[PDB]
């Protein structure tokens, strides 16, 4: 599919090179950040919605996550689906696994207080997160089939807002470095 929102948040830190490349096609360089967040995707996340992507260079010297990322409104969520990182793996807590796509993925919760979120300035939000047990191989086409997540989520009282933000593959960082290079359709 073709990809029609550009997601490239810094909160000023370091250096942030994100590159909005042809088609699905993004490259980040990032060095001494802050926090960021890069990635393409759409403006409308949807449930049902089955993202590919192939990251031909994965490449962080510290903290990095490779995740499908976005956000929801009433209540204000933001939602991950973690397929590979760098030194640290997130985990928050523990609500259950899923399998999907070949993988198995932890599911967690956590909150964030006086933090920047879609709405500007700072508030407190939930954060839902399906974290891969294993780092997912890069450099392959690969799927993930959110409806999964988004089902085993309910299950487990994780319920999403009705109004649905932006949806991206993106690259997030935190105080660290790296390289990626990422194509998602
Ligand atoms: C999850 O990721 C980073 C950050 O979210 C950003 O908040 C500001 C908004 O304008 C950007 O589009 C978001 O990516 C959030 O604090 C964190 F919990």
């Amino acid at each position: 599919a073709s990809t029609d929102y550009w997601q490239n948040w810094t909160d000023g830190g370091g250096i942030v090179n994100a590159v909005n490349g042809s088609g699905g096609n993004y490259s980040v360089n990032w060095s001494n950040t802050g926090n960021f967040v890069v990635g393409k995707g759409w403006t409308t996340g949807s449930p049902f919605r089955t993202i590919n992507y192939n990251a031909g260079v994965w490449a962080p010297n510290g903290n990095g996550y490779l995740t499908l990322y976005g956000w929801t409104r009433s209540p204000l969520i933001e939602y991950y689906v973690v397929d590979s990182w760098g030194t640290y793996r997130p985990t928050g807590t523990y609500k259950g696994t899923v399998k999907s796509d070949g993988g198995t993925y932890d599911i967690y919760t956590t909150t964030r207080y006086n933090a920047p979120s879609i709405d500007g300035d700072r508030t407190t939000f939930t954060q839902y997160w399906s974290v891969r047990q294993s780092k997912r191989p890069t450099g392959s086409n690969a799927t993930i089939t959110f409806t999964n997540h988004v089902n085993a989520w309910k299950s487990h009282g994780m319920n999403l807002g009705s109004n649905w933000a932006y949806q991206v593959m993106a690259t997030e960082g935190y105080q660290s470095s790296g390289s990626s290079n990422v194509t998602v359709w």
